[PDB]
């Protein structure tokens, strides 16, 4: 859509949108364009030092897809999968040749090719689903045995920031009521040893430093549940694949006018790899990427009470507090939607064709001759394409994760009944 790159699109109130239609259902087109239009020969033949610069093999023919740009899919989503193409109707390759031989009656060549390609067929045809399928039933069936303690153990971490949030919130109504008493028995767990001056009554010096030991235990517990958090979702990805190897054979070309046949073999690895990716059902359609907090926000909550040089105490600390719990709350809530509605949304479907070693045979005239060769491919075989369905799926994470969400959203409520 014009005013935006490919797989951009304006939304309803003019967000940035990925154009889903584009990403997966891109129009295909074939590119011809010679990219290795020469190819050298520079040694000697038969006492004839030669010299040349040659064309070689044309009529590329590739279809292939146009490159786009993506935007996130849900709350920290990664970005989504989008279908490329890259086939070609044969496989190309260069080839930087020594051949050189010494018999005969001054029957003798050195020369250098470089640069000089040819084709193979392609083997673009082949599906693993036999190899996969079963790797995915057996990374479902597992899944619960080796994660569960894993997923529980950051459900308790979530649930202990609740107990620091509540805490606090106990601490910052006592400052609110103006019971300096209630303030310093909340103060009073963090030190084994009891004292209490009281040279004279400061409620929010007393807050801001008394309870240091508690926003020190936050900031810790915070950043453990983000990273407890972003390594649990990373478990909705799941990916799954299997490679073969496959031999083409290249045979009867003749660089340097017919003076020697070349013939080798090419060892492929067919490589099939099958991706599916869970997550809020809901907010893949229209996720607005302005309403994303940034990762720094969270990062930054954490320790602002540890902010040593933090002007807003002194003038305007109801407000400071207050806003600091619901920002916290407000990313809580949003992290709880990524436990709630749980579906595979995206996924793929990848082939693609890669090169291993390759072995040249040279024979002139009947008769074998030394060859040594360096090989690089040109052209070969990609075909990523999005699918949003695997018949497969067996698990059902909403009631796995059913107890996240329950807790992020209690924590969130109580965030909210703070009051200035």
């Amino acid at each position: 859509s014009p005013k935006l790159p490919r797989g951009l699109r304006f939304g309803a109130d003019n967000e940035i949108l990925n154009d889903f239609q584009e990403l997966w259902f891109p129009d295909l087109f074939i590119e011809s364009s010679d990219t290795h239009p020469w190819y050298t020969l520079k040694g000697r033949v038969l006492n004839a030092h030669l010299d040349d610069r040659l064309p070689n093999v044309g009529g590329r023919q590739v279809r292939r897809t146009p490159h786009r740009v993506t935007v996130p899919i849900a709350s920290s989503g990664l970005r989504p999968v989008t279908t490329v193409q890259y086939d070609p109707a044969a496989l190309s390759f260069l080839l930087n040749a020594r051949v050189d031989w010494d018999f005969g009656n001054g029957d003798s060549a050195n020369l250098v090719i470089n640069d000089f390609l040819f084709r193979t067929f392609a083997p673009k045809e082949f599906d693993f689903s036999n190899s996969l399928v079963p790797r995915y039933t057996q990374a479902f069936s597992a899944f619960n045995a080796k994660y569960g303690t894993m997923i529980g153990e950051g459900l308790e971490t979530i649930k202990y920031l609740g107990l620091l949030l509540r805490r606090l919130r106990e601490g910052y109504r006592a400052v609110k009521r103006g019971d300096l008493r209630a303030l310093r028995r909340v103060i009073q767990s963090y030190h084994n040893g009891k004292w209490k001056p009281a040279t004279a009554g400061n409620l929010w010096l007393e807050f801001r430093y008394g309870l240091m030991p508690l926003f020190y235990d936050i900031r810790d517990v915070m950043l453990d549940w983000q990273n407890r958090h972003d390594k649990i979702q990373r478990l909705l990805r799941f990916s799954v694949g299997h490679g073969e190897d496959y031999v083409v054979e290249f045979d009867n070309l003749y660089p340097a006018v017919a003076y020697f046949k070349l013939k080798g073999e090419i060892t492929l690895e067919r490589r099939h790899r099958h991706g599916i990716s869970y997550a809020n059902r809901e907010g893949y359609a229209v996720f607005d990427n302005g309403s994303l907090r940034p990762v720094s926000d969270w990062k930054e909550l954490a320790t602002a009470f540890i902010n040593p040089h933090e002007v807003a105490w002194e003038l305007t600390p109801y407000s400071f507090v207050v806003d600091w719990f619901l920002n916290v709350g407000d990313i809580l809530a949003q992290q709880g939607q990524l436990y709630h509605n749980i579906d595979i949304v995206d996924g793929f479907d990848r082939r693609d064709i890669r090169l291993k070693s390759f072995t040249i045979k040279g024979e002139r005239n009947g008769r074998p001759v030394n060859v040594s060769a360096s090989l690089s491919a040109v052209d070969l075989f990609y075909s990523r394409l999005h699918t949003s369905n695997l018949p497969f799926a067996t698990l059902d994470l909403d009631t796995t994760f059913s107890s996240f969400k329950h807790v992020l959203d209690s924590i969130f409520l109580l965030t909210q009944r703070v009051k200035r």
